[PDB]
C-alpha cells in the first residue's frame, strides 16, 4: 500500500418502513455532518488516507428526537497493519442490528441501533 486509495465507507440502512438514523461521521481533522436517510440502501461517505491513526473517522446513528434511534460505529480501524486502499467499511443499520465488515461479502452483526 503505497499509492493506496480514498477509502469509502458505506453506512447502509434498511430495517424496512420508516428506517431511520441520522449517522454523524466525522474525525481525524476531517468534516462531514450529521444525515439522516429513509430505508433505500447505501449511504456512502468517502475519505482518503488522512484520517488514519489521526482519530480515523466514527460514524455515530442518532435521530431528531431523544437518543431514541442511536448506536456508535467505528467507520474505519486506526490499524496502519492491514492494508486499505482497495478496502471498503461496511456499517448497515439493519432489521437485525448494526453490521460492522470490511469486506467484499455481506457483514456481521457487530452494533446495534435503538429505537
Amino acid at each position: 500500500a503505497m499509492g493506496c486509495k480514498e477509502i469509502e465507507i458505506v453506512i447502509k440502512n434498511t430495517l424496512g418502513p420508516s428506517r431511520i438514523l441520522q449517522y454523524h461521521c466525522r474525525s481525524g481533522n476531517t468534516n462531514v455532518g450529521v444525515q439522516y436517510l429513509n430505508f433505500k440502501g447505501t449511504r456512502i461517505i468517502k475519505f482518503k488516507d488522512d484520517g488514519t491513526e489521526r482519530s480515523r473517522w466514527n460514524c455515530l446513528f442518532r435521530q431528531g428526537i431523544n437518543m431514541k434511534f442511536f448506536t456508535e460505529v467505528e467507520a474505519y480501524r486506526p490499524d496502519l497493519k492491514h492494508p486499505l486502499c482497495g478496502k471498503r467499511y461496511e456499517l448497515s443499520a439493519r432489521m437485525d442490528a448494526i453490521y460492522f465488515k470490511m469486506d467484499e461479502r455481506p457483514p456481521q452483526p457487530l452494533n446495534k441501533w435503538r429505537s
